[PDB]
């Protein structure tokens, strides 16, 4: 009945590798809670500080209950920290926009911006600073529903400089308003269909570029209205950046008339692959299995 489930190593199995990261390696697997006689598709992140402290922070992660934020289902502490969460079968949003560029309309892009802002506003209510918001850390539950993950790992434990607010880079200051800067960069990644920010420019030169007033360029599909939101997220004065509550309102307004705000050739006729069409979905999910959501009822 624990909010943060403590799992035995026998209660889960890593089936295949999904990918690596600075923080750890993520696997596709199965959660088989002892005696409960059910198999639940999970991702398991094995990370590269006393136990009670790891548990304390993880509890806040298991506490999050919002449709736009991944929830930590369980933890296993051995020689390693392993985190267990519901498997998101469509992958991360960065890979998703790169792969489906020719079939992503304005409605989808703006709705994802709303969803991410709603999840971040929830984290702010939870007093949980993300520290690593980026398109790679937003997962696709369905094409019409994305969720934020990988929040607070940075605390629990190579810095992602090109997503960081200038005050984080210069003074290790991390707040919800530095998360707003990272939100700006994440939105830029979506609107460019997954371009790499400041491509070519060495990480060591980023703080000077920002101090000189240089910023990521206007994406070609963006009207000035949308680009101005991004630019406000990157103001030097953190208190002057939009708040997540204001971003929800603004992108929600835009999402009601999406073609006024994003200019996409053939916007009218775009359609995304279903579960049974998706290569990525099929790759992961290929028997007698129960969705975490259905189990968690
Ligand atoms: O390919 C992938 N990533 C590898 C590198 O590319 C994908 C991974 C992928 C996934 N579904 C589900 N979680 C995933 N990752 C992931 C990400 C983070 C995790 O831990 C946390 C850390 C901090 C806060 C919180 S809150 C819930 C979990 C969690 C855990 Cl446990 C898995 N589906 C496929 C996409």
């Amino acid at each position: 009945q624990a909010l943060l489930r403590i799992l035995k190593e026998t209660e889960f199995k890593k089936i295949k590798v999904l990918g690596s990261g600075a923080f750890g390696t993520v696997y596709k697997g199965l959660w088989i809670p002892e005696g409960e006689k059910v198999k639940i598709p999970v991702a398991i992140k094995e990370l590269r500080k006393a136990n009670k402290e790891i548990l304390d922070e993880a509890y806040v992660m298991a506490s999050v209950d919002n449709p736009h934020v991944c929830r930590l289902l369980g933890i296993c502490l051995t020689s390693t920290v392993q985190l267990i969460t519901q498997l998101m079968p469509f992958g991360c949003l960065l890979d998703y926009v790169r792969e489906h560029k020719d079939n992503i309309g304005s409605q989808y892009l703006l709705n994802w911006c709303v969803q991410i802002a709603k999840g971040m506003n929830y984290l702010e209510d939870r007093r949980l600073v993300h520290r690593d918001l980026a398109a790679r850390n937003v997962l696709v539950k369905t094409p019409q529903h994305v969720k934020i993950t990988d929040f607070g790992l940075a605390k629990l434990l190579k810095v992602p400089i090109k997503w960081m607010a200038l005050e984080s880079i210069l003074h290790r200051i991390y707040t919800h308003q530095s998360d707003v800067w990272s939100y700006g960069v994440t939105v830029w990644e979506l609107m460019t269909f997954g371009s790499k920010p400041y491509d070519g420019i060495p990480a060591s030169e980023i703080s000077s570029i920002l101090e000189k007033g240089e910023r990521l360029p206007q994406p070609p599909i963006c009207t000035i209205d949308v680009y101005m939101i991004m630019v406000k997220c990157w103001m030097i004065d953190a208190d002057s950046r939009p708040k997540f509550r204001e971003l929800i309102i603004e992108f929600s307004k835009m999402a009601r008339d999406p073609q006024r705000y994003l200019v996409i050739q053939g916007d009218e006729r775009m359609h995304l692959p279903s579960p049974t069409d998706s290569n990525f979905y099929r790759a992961l999910m290929d028997d007698d299995v129960v969705d975490a959501d259905e189990y968690l009822i």
